[PDB]
């Protein structure tokens, strides 16, 4: 009878343009200090909608959402600012070196940022145009989980990476150097899905699916949709 709960929603309504279709309808779930919960579904959803809702920038209709603490949140667009791939990344935080080595690591950036003798000191311009896809995606990634955050918010961060580099940084990023903070990973992967604490599957801004993977083995539309 100690709580641990650290993100809750309960019968919870939202609209995007109050009056039409609700974008979330009686959405319901927990999520506990350090786990992942997988958020899965197709485009359309819902799911970027979700993490806004935690975020505030998106108030209910009905029901209660719970969460007090520091969210970092790693959106779908792959941004990047005018500065060093360096600067980037810490983005205004305070610097420690073993942490940011541990971050381009985990993220798979250890052998871009060491090909130049300028290394992570080269400036970028707005949009990052110079950089592959997959190193802006990185430096994203590497941007959120560098943040210092009681909740990390990941928006299908793999999407732009080979399936390879994908598999690493999962393994690496999210479930070992990520391994006690809270997480929300929106992704499809049925890989990512085995691993996760609980996984919830959005249809049309309803849930479809909430539990765990076991739960969701004894039952579909998701072997489809991963
Ligand atoms: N800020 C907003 N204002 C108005 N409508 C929005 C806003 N954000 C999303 N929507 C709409 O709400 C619906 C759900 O969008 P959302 O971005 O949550 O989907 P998603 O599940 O993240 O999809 P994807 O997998 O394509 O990223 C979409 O039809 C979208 O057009
Ligand atoms: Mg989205």
């Amino acid at each position: 009878s100690l709580t641990t709960t650290e993100v809750v929603m309960e019968n919870v309504t939202a609209f995007w343009e109050e009056g039409g279709t609700p974008v979330l309808k009686d959405i319901n779930f927990k999520i506990e200090r350090g786990q992942l919960l997988a958020v899965a579904g197709s485009t359309g959803a819902g799911k970027t909608s979700l993490l806004m809702m935690i975020m505030g920038e998106l108030e209910p209709s009905e029901g209660k959402i719970k969460h007090s603490g520091r969210i970092s949140f790693c959106s779908q667009f792959s941004w990047i600012m005018p500065g060093t791939i360096k600067e980037n990344i810490i983005f205004g935080v305070s610097y420690d070196e073993y942490r940011y080595r541990s971050v381009i690591k985990a993220c798979q950036l250890e052998e871009d940022i060491s090909k130049f003798a300028e290394k992570d000191n080269i400036v970028l311009g707005e949009g990052g145009i110079t950089l592959s896809g997959g190193q802006r995606a990185r430096i994203s990634l590497a941007r959120a989980v560098y943040k210092d955050a009681d909740l990390y918010l990941l928006d299908s961060p793999f999407g732009y990476l080979d399936v390879l580099t994908e598999k690493e940084i999962f393994e690496s990023c999210v479930c070992k150097l990520m391994a006690n903070k809270t997480r929300i990973l929106v992704t499809s992967k049925m890989e990512h899905l085995k691993k996760a604490d609980k996984i919830l599957i959005l249809h049309e801004g309803s849930s479809y699916f909430y539990g765990t993977f076991s739960e969701l083995q004894n039952l579909d539309f998701s072997s489809k949709l991963m």
